[PDB]
């Protein structure tokens, strides 16, 4: 619940960072675990993967993450550190 | 009348699966032929071809699809047996 | 139906995988039997053909995988098994 | 007038044919007529020529086509029949 | 104010031309014109250049055609006339 | 017309064979007498002639295979027939 | 503040120009001087470099220019001048 | 300013000739003395020194032709005079 | 200008037998005398001279054959006549 | 920190320098050893690797080179001195 | 699994070494007993066969070692210990 | 600095006449005294060395020459004069 709250707040706490930090394969790969673990519907993967910049794509992905809780938001935080991107 | 209603009801009998089985190109050239045989006016076919999204790119010609009848609605019914995609 | 399903599930069930074990040929020459059997249209096999890395002209087939259904994919799953690449 | 119009309808009568019967050169040597005529812009021009597959760049002349109408189009009808490709 | 009044008389009285005959580059080239010479206010100028279609974007215009008068209007009739596309 | 379409469809039904059979000459010659009955603009020669493999420059002819119909493809049938490669 | 204003009016008052004068290069080299000395956020310039066409990009960057004052004009019009191109 | 303008207006008068009756010699030569009397960014000249066919290589030249202006275009009009080439 | 063209034009009707009937001597000779009466640049002439087989140095005239037009052809066709190998 | 990030901004102070100065051998083994340290993932690797000239496999090096921070970049700096190339 | 992904590790470990040892005869023979073997597919052998430098001949085998894994990479360590050239 | 940049701008001023002037064995003892010094990398070297054309190995040292500034260049220079060519 709560470090289950922190994980998406974390993500909201740092998201200057994710703008600067993630990739396009930092997305897109985090993307990949999403749709592999079907966190995300194909209609909101659609979404991110047509929006023209790397930022547009960014911040539909991390909208998209403070809807969908913890679960949805503690692999992106595990990707970020099985990259050992550490940001 | 009945079979001609039933046509777009079909559709929309399956909705969910013409979201699933149609493609870009399964969207795009049923765009062609109902813009080759003039069913679809082009301020009409603006709106399909502009939405970012395949869904959304999907939905718009599904709703145009309901509100334009039968002989509309058969050609893409045609469509999909001429592509013997059988959703 | 089930293990229809099941078979393009699990090229999204290791869909990591695909970015990993793919190659080119192992993507080229699937493009290829899915164009001999006419599985694909050549307005999608272009999408793919054009995408300037491996992996976005992997994610193309593996997005075009999904809304083709199985017998699109139980190829694509029968080129992995005929490679007997084992990925 | 009348078969001005029938011109690019004929265009539009066949169009699912220019999808299959036109190449990239039957494409790009017809962009260059139009060019050499002047005909049209080299904005639009520049949008048929950054489109990623063939098909992609087919549809973008061929709504330049209806909107810029006959003397536009009736050279392009001459380009399949000084190319005598009959399609 | 005759002729004056007749320059954006004449766009109203063919306006389903301007529909038809104008492009996105007739369009934006127009709209570089008007904001070459200020004879439109940029929050006017982001209304036209944010619609979805290129009939969104057109009728935008043509009604901000209406309210600025004369001059803003006869360099849109000009612009025609430069293009010599004699809609 | 059905073994007309059979013709390029026989390519397309072995176009794995196609990759392995076809040689450089089995492809060079094949090139000479589409040029040499002009069945290909030289644009699209270029094309295929300035590719680095030999299946590169395979998939280029034989995607033009398809675009250009059965009597441009009759006489590749007739090539290998004529070469009684039985491929 | 007046030949400042002058300075990005003047880029306003031959905007045409430069839709014809400036090259890619001629673009790309001047988003990098902006990019050098920190006139422009990369979110923006994520959006001129995503633009299809060459004037696509053009009016993105020209755009920002009159939203972001005189600096950020200057070395552009600097950059004209250094190139010595003097459109 | 006349002239100036008919020179690369020559060249658009007629490119076709210039896909035909240019070489890469013809090409190569002419983007010498375009990059020897530095008319050309070399960001520009690398843009048409990696086109794989003749005539894509032949279609960035001119097409940089027309956005560079008289001084750009002269030389290469001189160029086909100095080869005598006539075309 | 016809039977120039036609000159070319007979090249092209028979270039199948230039790959037959055209030595290497019957082309270096040829090679020669164009490069005797300059008709053509040393920098095709490398071109031609450098490709591993002779009919990939036949080619490599022949293609120069179309773009260099009749001049330099008539004294090709000439070459065959002087030779008397009637080809 | 400091330093850390003025690796990154020396970079980006002569950004014009590494267009001149960096080679493709000098980008290609500094691809290497980015790839050898693992400090880019092979999807950002396979971007570089398909830019069609120099200074398009340059810029997107060096768009990566500032969501990647310090550790990336400096050993590219690394590289230019390693090299004694002294940009 | 962990020497086998470490196999392809110290390939990776040492790759400027693998620039550098590995002549044209060590790529060559390496290329024939993964050929011999078949751990390769031709089209991907065609490939590294095509690249005009020994560099880039050495790079496209070392980024098909990634991606094929383990048993494609122990045999071409074997290869450089089978040399005894111990790089 | 000037004239440092002028001895690499003297063989910009003059390409055509190195086109000309350079033999092989002038670019190859060229070539040497580069690689002698350590100017170029192996790599850039291999470059040089496998183009099939003179011209096409001189294109590509005078391009590589641009880019490394004035030491590659002043010995190249030197090596012209130290010939006493005097080209």
């Amino acid at each position: 619940t709560n470090s289950a709250g922190i994980a998406q707040q974390w993500i909201q706490s740092k998201r200057e960072d994710i703008v600067n930090q993630m990739t396009e394969a930092c997305l897109n790969q985090s993307l990949d675990a999403l749709l592999s673990r079907d966190l995300i519907m194909k209609e909101d993967y659609e979404l991110v993967s047509t929006k023209p910049t790397r930022t547009s794509k960014v911040r539909q992905l991390l909208d998209t993450t403070d809807i969908q809780g913890e679960e949805f938001a503690k692999v992106i935080v595990q990707k970020l550190k099985d990259n050992k991107q550490m940001g």
